[PDB]
């Protein structure tokens, strides 16, 4: 069982020992980021570990970082880590690998412009005022409110419209058949024993493949591809109405080099949207609103921003949401302290040589977004909410391959803009109504989960009174 | 069970239909080229069945075949098909994949080109006298005599002297280590029952590579490599004893754009060298020595065109070999009955469309020697040994891709002009001295074997008489 654990010797690479068959992974008692940054500052800027068999190499070098995440990217760098059973969703960009992947990114990229975006806005804005309302619910009775469960039924509203055209206020409709199908899309904790008795036993995949067991659950993606089926009909009849979702800019991208998008990729696309964006969205949101009651002179100076730009409760809009810079300087100091992703990683392909360094066939590269968004080298008093470090006097010492919360290069996220914008156009309207302080039973400071997923080991709960 | 079961409906593209799980493997009930020969004269030019899940599409035009052999083999067309476990014999050329096959190919080509065969030729005629003196002793005493067991202790006396300079009447030495160990490098019966159940559940193959389980018997390959670690170490050492032997050819490759040979890729040449060359070379001088004693006016012949070119028993050398016309085309002949390979080989991996005709990703590209080698569209009387055919006025009209006995193209048989230089020799050494007749107990006409290697049912057995 002692196979490949001789790799990071023969190349004089440092790193903790591993054990027979399991590797390195009862390391991860206290998460993926506490392990990387005990490694940072155990081995310095490089070093591996091993994932059962699976040899992983960490980089902290940006120009490093830049050759695997840009410069190498087609050549070497292209794939991320295996992981399955994956079934059918194979097809997600997010999973596809090398000339699969570079054509799904083509017919993918129109539908993330800009310009599609402002056009998704008016939608996403809708559910603004959705979210107040339900706020203001929970507001005028005075009682503690836990974060993600109103961020997360915004994430749901925002995610069934603006990819389906499906237009329901999923906190008071808990049991339509779309807002309980799409809650079930619970992200992926590595660390629970299912993914690490599978990272323990990779040779069992396929035996799993065979057997149609998907880490996709069939219940979930059966409703989805028969709701599409039903969805691409009836818009074919009903065709003025025009449509402004994902799935409307998906039906159209197949009406034109490269084969038009299937039937059954266009479901996988759909479905990985929904991963991309739902728990990550309200995470954030729930991070940020934490960040502004533990710091009430942030809050007021946001407040007193929206209102300079938007007098007298103005709705937001695309414009509007990009003037705003303290906002951006909040959202993105939240998202140093919280890169949900933690990590970024590559396989390497082929054997190569890039600064200096020789890295084998095979080799997952890693890059440890957690750990380097806490670096003392680059960051003063880094565990401290700060949101001045990314005001525009300060922005130049920031250096676009220690902080990756999106990731770089070719195969960053493609949705980073309809994030940003709907994460802000969320905060605006909530600001604009309402002030959050801590109560008795907020967790100061927070603590993490100590699981394989970046959240809250509590729920950030928090009093909401009204700025009336 | 019935997943991938619809590829060629959907295609439109012919063939038996599969059932679950098995695809089309009980219809192997007769081997390999009955069961193509039965789908050519059914389906036509181009037929598809199933190896269990994986699709095999069969192709029989020369145009088509060449595409897929010469024009596309670097592009889509590369490798062979995969089957497991290998172990560390993943290193050997015929079985290695995409730039590692590129790479060690262009590692081995010098050591197959003619200047090394002819500095090989002394040794391999040395056991050329061996062979005699060995089929005299049978041949004194009146008994009938095998054919394989006198060529297999040729073929055996070859390898071990031209592949590691161990020179060893193998015949009568049976339990030399080397010729015990090498002896059990046994050709691969993909039709038993440990392969047909492998072929049934390719999905176990990744679990017997982690237990180290190898279709290569460990207690060979470990008996080998350590045998070329002493080699190579003594070698050394007394370095005035110049040798000409693969090992010595590709020891010297290691002392040079491509990295070199590593020592466990030698070791991994040296091995599929020998099952490459042992049973094969065994295989056809018996086939041809059935030829021969079946129609002795073709034996004759061949007898005294040797004498000709070498008389008074001269020994044959490397210009003389290559100058007997009947020779090579008696070889031919025989070749065309009885091409060992049945069966050609490449992946598809790219979806391609090559002469007008689409190829998806994973398929596996057959094409059928042992039926175009029968075919009536290019063969008159196909059935019946013509030597005639090779002569130098008919090879015209002889395809390079209808016969293909040592493949086509870059991935081609590398020691092809070996073989042929080794059987010749052994051929002309025999019938300057014997004549071969048959028995009461030969199998007249000869049958094929039911299972997965192109052999006799029941061994050939002939009588030898001395020409004295
Ligand atoms: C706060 C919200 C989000 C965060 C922090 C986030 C972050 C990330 C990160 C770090 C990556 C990997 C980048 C890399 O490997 O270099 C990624 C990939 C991706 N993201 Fe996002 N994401 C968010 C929301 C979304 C949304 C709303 C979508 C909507 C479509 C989306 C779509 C994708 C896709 C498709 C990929 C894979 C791209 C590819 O493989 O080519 N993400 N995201
Ligand atoms: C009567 C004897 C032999 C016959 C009929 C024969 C036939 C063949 C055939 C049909 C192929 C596959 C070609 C293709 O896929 O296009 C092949 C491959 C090969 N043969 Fe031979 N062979 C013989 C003896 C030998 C010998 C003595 C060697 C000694 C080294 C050898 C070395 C190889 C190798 C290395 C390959 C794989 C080439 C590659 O994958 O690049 N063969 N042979
Ligand atoms: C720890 N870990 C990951 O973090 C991971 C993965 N596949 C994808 N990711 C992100 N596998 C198999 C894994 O073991
Ligand atoms: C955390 N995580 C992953 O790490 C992941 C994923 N899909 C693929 N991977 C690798 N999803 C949905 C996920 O939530
Ligand atoms: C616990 N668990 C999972 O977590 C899981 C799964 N298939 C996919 N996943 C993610 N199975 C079968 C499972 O038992
Ligand atoms: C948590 N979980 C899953 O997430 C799961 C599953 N089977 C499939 N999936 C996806 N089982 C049994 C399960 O317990
Ligand atoms: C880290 N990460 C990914 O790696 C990712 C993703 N969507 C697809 N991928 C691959 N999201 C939302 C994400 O946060
Ligand atoms: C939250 N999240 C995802 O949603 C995700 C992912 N990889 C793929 N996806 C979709 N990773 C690493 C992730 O952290
Ligand atoms: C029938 N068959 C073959 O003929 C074969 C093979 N691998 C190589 N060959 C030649 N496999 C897996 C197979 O099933
Ligand atoms: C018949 N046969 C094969 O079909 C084969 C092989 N090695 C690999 N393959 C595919 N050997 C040694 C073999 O004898
Ligand atoms: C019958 N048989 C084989 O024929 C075989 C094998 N491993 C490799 N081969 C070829 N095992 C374990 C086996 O039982
Ligand atoms: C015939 N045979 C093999 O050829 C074999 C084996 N184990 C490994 N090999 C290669 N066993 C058990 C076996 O019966
Ligand atoms: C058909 N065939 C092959 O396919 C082959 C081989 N040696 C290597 N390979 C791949 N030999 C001797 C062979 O006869
Ligand atoms: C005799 N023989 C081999 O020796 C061989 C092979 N494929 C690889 N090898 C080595 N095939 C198909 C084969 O028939």
């Amino acid at each position: 069982g002692t196979h490949s654990h001789g790799l990071f010797k023969k190349l004089g690479i440092p790193g903790p020992t591993p054990l027979p068959f399991l590797g390195n992974i009862l390391s991860y008692h206290k998460g993926f980021c506490m392990f990387d940054m005990e490694c940072h500052k155990k081995y310095g800027k490089v070093w591996g570990f091993y994932d059962g068999q699976q040899p992983v190499l960490a980089i902290t070098d940006p120009d490093m970082i830049k050759t695997v995440l840009v410069k190498e990217c087609y050549s070497v760098f292209t794939n991320r880590r295996p992981f399955g059973p994956v079934g059918f969703m194979k097809s997600a960009i997010s999973i596809a690998e090398d000339e699969e992947w570079k054509r799904l990114r083509s017919l993918l990229s129109p539908t993330f412009t800009s310009g599609k975006l402002k056009e998704m806005v008016p939608i996403i804005a809708q559910y603004g005022d959705v979210l107040v309302r339900n706020l203001r619910r929970e507001a005028e009775t005075g009682k503690p409110v836990t974060l993600k469960d109103v961020f997360g039924a915004y994430s749901m509203d925002v995610i069934t419209s603006t990819s389906f055209g499906v237009n329901i206020d999923s906190l008071n409709n808990p049991q339509d058949p779309f807002v309980e199908n799409t809650k079930k899309l619970l992200r992926f904790d590595f660390l629970d024993p299912f993914f690490l008795s599978i990272t323990v036993f990779p040779f069992l995949i396929p035996i799993l493949e065979v057997l149609n067991i998907c880490v996709f659950p069939r219940e979930v993606t059966n409703f989805l591809r028969k709701s599409v089926k039903r969805m691409k009909e009836s818009r074919l009849e009903d065709t003025q109405k025009h449509r402004v979702d994902f799935l409307q800019l998906m039906i159209d991208s197949q009406n034109s080099s490269h084969k038009a998008l299937s039937d059954l990729e266009l479901v996988a696309q759909s479905i990985i949207f929904i991963f991309a964006g739902y728990e990550t969205t309200s995470s954030v949101l729930s991070f940020i609103m934490y960040e502004l009651a533990t710091h009430p002179d942030v809050q007021q100076k946001l407040q007193e921003e929206i209102d300079a730009v938007l007098p007298n409760k103005a709705p937001p809009t695309y414009d509007t949401v990009l003037q705003m810079e303290y906002l951006d300087m909040v959202v993105n100091e939240t998202l140093r302290l919280f890169p949900i992703a933690m990590r970024l990683e590559r396989v390497c392909k082929k054997d190569v040589e890039i600064n200096g360094m020789f890295i084998p066939k095979g080799v997952v590269v890693m890059i440890p977004s957690y750990a380097l968004h806490r670096d003392p080298k680059y960051w003063t008093e880094p565990e401290k909410f700060l949101p001045e470090r990314f005001s525009k006097k300060n922005k130049d010492n920031i250096d676009p391959y220690i902080y990756t919360p999106f990731g770089s290069g070719p195969r960053n996220c493609i949705g980073m803009r309809f994030a940003l914008m709907n994460m802000k156009l969320a905060l605006i309207r909530v600001l604009q109504n309402f002030s959050f302080k801590p109560c008795k039973e907020t967790q100061i400071p927070l603590k993490l989960s100590l699981g394989g997923l970046l959240q809250p080991e509590k729920p950030v709960v928090l009093k909401v009174e009204s700025r009336d």
